């Protein structure tokens, strides 16, 4: 068996890791499939090239309103896929040699890793190695419905969708989370006629709930949506896909997209045999240090995080690099801890939606005073410039003391307007003292969140 | 005579002064022109209507870069004159309804004010006013070379340009600054030729001059630019119109703009019987209490201030409001005082700028161990999906502390993009705390500004 300092299991955010202060350690990298990760190949990096190129095509077809006249004659989706693919695929590869060729001190494996004992990882090549020390970057994977895995019905989800060879004239989505609206978004404004089916009564159903509602009847006017019915049954005829809802509606299309959700990949490794406690959802079990409950070994990332983000992986991954060196089960002076409080989240749908902090609902929940504004993006000078009619920015502070709480933004470059929001909550700023005690840029997107600052009471 | 408690020249962030704290009080508001000032009539607000029609216009005929087949079929001048200003009358004479028909105690003056004595006002009207306190919000006016307002050729100025009948062929603008440049944008996107004349070596010469230099090269593969001449005569042939440079060049077009410049209106009111004074280019001279150098009157806006900017002169209406309720001559411990620190300014111009606190060189004339570091649009993921090439995002920070001291962005959504370090800066966050200390939305505009700080040394 080959003994190392350090393995690796992911080549996503646990490509993070080593770097110029690890050098005098070997290290082993496993990864089973494309390198990079979720984030590079099939996820948060390629998806939203895709998403531009709708939100350009958006911006032709509605272009009368400015009185800018246009004509959206076509789409070589091909060729969106080959752009985007174009600059993907060299660079995930690229890494790969770098981890292997150049190749300091790594080793990298192309297997599926599996632990056999403490420290003791089956490759997937027919090897097994040995490490000081484990991180567990396995990231997730798509959860697919046991009706659409027996059907045999032809399905995609975002590991082949966006090499599709064609646009599909119908597609048909299952789930109402932010990939499925994301697709969503994307095929329609491209050409193809999008049908969603949800099983709870609203789309993105675990945001604010006047979020969800407004983006729910703004998407009914845009995609056949089905709501509040779980599918039961799915029946290929041909190129024709057709799926069967509870209550016996029949939706039919040209391709199926499965985007129900993601399951952390910790089930797969024998966790067992490596003494790592799974909790009840299948994320590995780690603490405010990234430490699991085995010694010497981390984790990050999809495979342990309750936010299957990657920002937050990557946050993790300065954590676990840092406390990699130090004594880890000796010494918890010198470890940094994981700071999980203001997570931000974006959709990149139509309206685009970002959210940090608390729901309204959540806020009463905890018994808190607060106070409450909805800002229309068409009530600001650069609102009247777009002619808008569907952003809000709604942000949730707490009375007396301005403390935001929380803030949800629908509408354009809504993951960038929330930034100044993101900053002034993680540094403790007041809401009356973000909105009087610095300038915002007249008139710019940015003044949707002054005024909605102004507006709110205390 | 008549007597008020308080008499305010001019309709634009005058208007914003009297609020509930004032009902006691007999206010008597002077306007010449256009309700509501400059920014709602001529200025800030329609302008960034027109360039938002042209970002729509560029939108298309840049379309195919990301895979989209488009014809930019026409342009409708007139119908884009009539959407921007068929809300923007209405509401300029709705405010000045409210003050004549809300009114409980205001009196509306449509003539040019003139101090004829202390506090001593003619209205224009014919008849003569007094009052307890003053305030001066009489803005500016557009700069008219001698050249041009002697000639006898028809010009136009920001004040009418937005009104033209029809779309011009070739558009000749006199002057390189942010009116000159974001009206360059407006009517090229749309369809114009257009001719720069600038006495300067570059465009933007007061910016960074990293962003000024990227800039002007930008701009000469866009519109014929002429710098570095003077101009010397203008002769009208007809409806075109020539214009004479210094080495002799002869730049012709059908319509002429003058953007050069604008002047404080301070000379304009007869001040010298006020005894309020006036500094070395014809702004009032005010200290951080905006309290003139006589008693009982104040300024602010363009009329005063350095910063000829709208959110500035809100702010300073913000410190005259509170201040005129108090003995500003007695007392000054009450009063509140003006920041003017940490002003930002924008350009609506392809690319869009953005800009704010101290530039390379004012960082190195001010003897500060700096660092710098220039990000690039195309070196985040959301980069990428724009397929960018020309954005930047550029932060000059201090060696040691991390401390902020400018940054200069141009590119897309540029005033929006800043804004976070518009705010950091304000209330003294550090490179070191902002850059790692909170969440950046993956992937979004808002990375180019993370990144920009991961780059600084120290
Ligand atoms: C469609 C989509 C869109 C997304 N959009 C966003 C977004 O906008 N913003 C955002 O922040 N996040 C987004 N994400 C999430 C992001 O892509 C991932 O959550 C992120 O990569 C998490 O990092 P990770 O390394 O833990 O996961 P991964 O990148 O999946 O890393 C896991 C790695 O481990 C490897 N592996 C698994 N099992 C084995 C094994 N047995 N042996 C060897 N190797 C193995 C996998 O091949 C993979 O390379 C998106 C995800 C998807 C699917
Ligand atoms: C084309 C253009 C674009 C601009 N874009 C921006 C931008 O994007 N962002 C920004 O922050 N700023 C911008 N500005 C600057 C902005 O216009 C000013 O900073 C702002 O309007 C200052 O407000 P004010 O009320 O002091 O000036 P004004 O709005 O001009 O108010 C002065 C008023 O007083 C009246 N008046 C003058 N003299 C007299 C008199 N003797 N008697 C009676 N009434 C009188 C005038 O008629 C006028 O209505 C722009 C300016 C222009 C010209």
């Amino acid at each position: 068996m080959t003994h190392y300092d350090l393995a690796i299991i992911g080549s996503g955010s646990g490509n993070s890791l080593p770097d110029e202060r690890f050098d005098g350690k070997k290290i082993a990298i496993l990864e089973e499939g494309t390198f990079g990760g979720t984030c590079l190949n099939v996820g948060c990096i390629p998806t939203k090239m895709f998403v531009y190129a709708a939100e350009v095509a958006r911006t032709i077809t509605t272009a009368e309103k400015y009185g800018v006249d246009a004509t959206l004659d076509g789409v070589r989706w091909s060729d969106i896929v080959k752009r985007v693919f174009g600059r993907i695929d060299p660079i995930s590869a690229g890494g790969e040699r770098y981890r292997s060729e150049d190749s300091p001190n790594t080793t990298v494996y192309r297997g599926h890793a599996t632990f056999t004992g403490d420290k003791t990882i089956d490759t997937g090549t027919g090897e097994t190695i040995t490490a000081d020390q484990v991180v567990i970057a396995a990231g997730s994977r798509p959860i697919i419905p046991e009706e659409i895995a027996s059907s045999g019905v032809k399905y995609y989800t975002n590991e082949d969708i966006m090499r599709l060879p064609e646009l599909p004239e119908h597609l048909v989505i299952v789930g109402s989370g932010f990939i499925a609206t994301e697709f969503a978004h994307v095929f329609s404004a491209l050409g193809s006629r999008v049908s969603i089916i949800g099983r709870s009564q609203r789309l993105l159903r675990h945001l604010d709930d006047e979020i969800s509602e407004r983006f729910t009847e703004l998407a009914e006017q845009k995609w056949d949506v089905h709501l509040g019915s779980p599918l039961t049954s799915v029946r290929g005829d041909g190129d024709n896909i057709a799926v069967e809802l509870a209550n016996g509606t029949v939706v039919s299309g040209d391709v199926l997209l499965v985007a129900v959700g993601r399951q952390p990949n910790g089930d797969l490794l024998g966790l067992d045999k490596a003494g790592v406690e799974l909790d009840d959802k299948g994320s590995v079990v780690v603490d405010e240090y990234q430490r699991t409950t085995a010694e010497g070994v981390f984790a990050l990332g999809d495979v342990s995080s309750p936010y299957q983000l990657k920002h937050v992986a990557n946050h993790e991954a300065r954590v676990v690099q840092h406390n990699l060196l130090q004594d880890a089960w000796k010494d918890t002076s010198g470890l940094r801890s994981t700071d999980h409080r203001f997570v931000p989240a974006a959709v990149f749908t139509d309206p685009q939606i970002a959210d940090v902090g608390m729901t309204e609902k959540q806020a009463r929940d905890a018994g808190l005073d607060i106070t409450v504004k909805v800002q229309a993006y068409g009530d600001v000078a650069y609102g009247w410039a777009m002619e808008d009619q569907e952003g809000i920015c709604k942000v949730i502070a707490e009375r007396g003391t301005g403390r935001i709480l929380g803030a949800h933004v629908m509408g354009t470059q809504a993951p960038t307007v929330i930034q100044p929001l993101i900053q002034a909550m993680s540094f403790g700023l007041s809401a009356q003292d973000m909105a009087r005690g610095q300038y915002w840029i007249h008139p710019a997107l940015a003044e949707v969140v002054e005024n909605a600052l102004l507006g709110l009471d205390i």
